[PDB]
């Protein structure tokens, strides 16, 4: 797998590079963030996070707000066209350990446009999800992600009553894979948007969400549990 | 059987299956026998353009065909699409040829779906959209005879190496993911679609068409949907 | 005179004016004497949400309005724009009260124009969205009573100190760049808005209402144009 | 005037910090660029230009290229939000001198998109022109701009026969103030887009053309003429 993500670390893992602190990251084919800023976690509250990335300034920019809480940014120089490859899917991951929260989506949307050296905009690719149903068609669910219980992407496993479980990993893929570089385009761009819900009955909440990128096959690597996000087979 | 709903640009005359004495445009639901047609030119080497639309208030589908060095045809039909489609669909460009023939080259494809709730926001909303078209185009799905070329094209329809049209053909290409066109919250639904094309041929009767259509997930070309079914239909009722 | 085409979400009824018994949504065309009406709920103190929907191939206006903790009302009604509205409008939203009163409060609005061509391309578009208004708000013209206070609110009729509403006040507001709403080339024209609104009233028959309109560019409040009039029409033919 | 701009320069002034060569250039506050890159124009052709920014990576970038010819790209770190006001007009500027070019503007687009802290996109503004009418009632033309001669924008003029004119300058402003940043945005982004044709009967056409943002109130600077672009009062 290759793997793009911004993630929302809310559990520190000091022993594999994370800051001491829940934190935004940047990763770039490795759980030990490329960048980080301090993060302010809010139990029980609504977020939203925001991705953003052109081909030509090559900046991969995130930024994560509380309406009534704490916000945070970050941003690392990175070219995407050598990193990824020219077809990709897109997606969200959460993960808990022996600490567990909510990872409950709201809403998710995606854009991605491609202009050309014409007047056209070559290529584009756009969904915006604000309610999730039981047979959600259009994504590709994987481990213990469900959609439909309360409208509600819960990337990780709820019991019943409403309390996260331990050991849980999850992601939503959207169905169609991406053309995130075309041929003939001049500039690439994308953004992503996706409101959130972390609840939890722990003191340090576990372990984050995250929206990434990857190669359009990629799958949950075994073990991805906890630290790992769902996202990486190590933490190297 | 599969459940279709299409914009067909039909441009060989089968008077015998009901279509009127000239090309036509028509709006085809659940049936090859368009419930509305309208007089059409299709101009042979010529890139035209197609424009579908329709929201779930106004219940009136409606299409236009225009040639940048030619004229225009349009066409409007009464239909509720949530009484005719089910809740999650795909979309589609099909084309035929039979006994004539010609070229069904898409040059570019775009699609928009807005599901508008009880509030400011989308409940849903997708958007495509198709300038050009490779060899291995992932978030189609290729049916029959269809091809991604390599003049950045989608050739819907069979051309053989020196780039002439083959007869007896049938092609389609469905966008990868199902498309959600109803949503129990949604209040206003709307859609609207646009696709560039080159019908092309050596014939004086050039046939069949081509449709931009939405159906059921699973909808693949039907037997014997060669021709003037338009790659669409298993049969003339 | 000003040429008016407008949804109307119309809190009180003027039997003697032609309106039903009961607060409805109606489609205006030149008149205050709606086209088509339709029974409508509006909830006191609650934020609705309007929907605006039409095309120049269908020539049927659609308009839905919802809330979250009520029902929906819909009305559409078939009508040719460009038979109607000169080539350049404005867009806007309007509001009344008269002998009785209520907020005329908005918290969002969105407009989406789009006109396609021959080609692939629009040949023009315009898309604004609102979902807060600041003190000096420089895209929109305030006419009459209208001021874009602090909640992040644009108040079209005028609201005291303490914050209820007053009697006999008008007012508009008109996004800043006129809108291309014909194009000659253009083959496929549409728009839709979305506004979401709060009607808030200490009476138990509030008045008069909110609407979505068009006009020509130069439009202003009509003299006379207060209570049922809704700030759109100098009178009631 | 507060000037921000993505210019099209075509002429080189030396002697005004210019490149030796035809160049794009980024424009904050000044005629000398703060960046530019070499730029290959073409006479008789289409080409096209595309600007991006985004507040939070605070990078602006632009690209112009050719179908048939030369491309180019140009980025520069600046943080628009402490240059520019937070209500601007953005508009297109070109200028001739002793040597000239048709300065027309076949296409031009603009979006602008503010993402705020919740589920919501704040405010949003965007326009396509691909034709332009006699009377364009939503573009102040200034100078010596038309619309509608063949379906175009002619920023500078024109003679009857097709030829341009020297000591020519003009532009177009889109009529609506654009509130480029406004409170509770977590991301504010813009993107522009347009084609255009330079002919020219010189060796040397001149001046340029240039994708601008400003203080609304902005109008032609007196003697702003020739390898000023209509944008600057000086060359400080
Ligand atoms: C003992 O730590 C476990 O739980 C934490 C937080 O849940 C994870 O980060 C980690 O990988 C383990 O699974
Ligand atoms: C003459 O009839 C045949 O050819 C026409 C035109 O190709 C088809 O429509 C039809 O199905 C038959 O195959
Ligand atoms: C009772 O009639 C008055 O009040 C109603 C409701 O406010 C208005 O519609 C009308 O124009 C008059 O001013
Ligand atoms: C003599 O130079 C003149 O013409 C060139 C190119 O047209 C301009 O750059 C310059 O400002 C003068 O107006
Ligand atoms: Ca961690
Ligand atoms: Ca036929
Ligand atoms: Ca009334
Ligand atoms: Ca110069
Ligand atoms: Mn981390
Ligand atoms: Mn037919
Ligand atoms: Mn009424
Ligand atoms: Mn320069």
């Amino acid at each position: 797998d290759t793997i793009v993500a911004v993630e929302l670390d809310t559990y520190p893992n000091t022993d594999i590079g994370d800051p001491s602190y829940p934190h935004i990251g940047i990763d770039i084919k490795s759980v030990r963030s490329k960048k980080t800023a301090k993060w302010n976690m809010q139990n029980g509250k609504v977020g939203t996070a925001h991705i953003i990335y052109n081909s030509v300034g090559k900046r991969l920019s995130a930024v994560v707000s509380y309406p009534n809480g704490d916000s945070a940014t970050v941003s690392y120089d990175v070219d995407l066209d050598n990193v990824l490859p020219e077809w990709v899917r897109v997606g969200l991951s959460a993960s808990t350990g022996l600490y567990k929260e909510t990872n409950t989506i709201l809403s998710w949307s995606f854009t991605s446009k491609l202009k050309s050296n014409s007047t056209h905009e070559t290529n584009a690719l756009h969904f915006v999800f604000n309610q999730f149903s039981k047979d959600q068609k259009d994504l590709i669910l994987q481990g213990d992600a469900t959609t439909g219980t309360d409208g509600n992407l819960e990337l990780t496993r709820v019991s019943s009553n409403g309390s996260p479980q331990g050991s849980s990993v999850g992601r939503a893929l959207f169905y169609a894979p991406v053309h995130i570089w075309e041929s003939s385009a001049v500039v690439a761009s994308f953004d992503a948007t996706f409101t959130f819900l972390i609840k939890s009955p722990d003191s340090h909440p576990a372990d984050g969400i995250a929206f990434f990128i990857s190669n359009i096959d990629s799958s949950i690597p075994s073990g991805s549990t906890g630290r790992l996000l769902g996202l990486f087979p190590d933490a190297n």
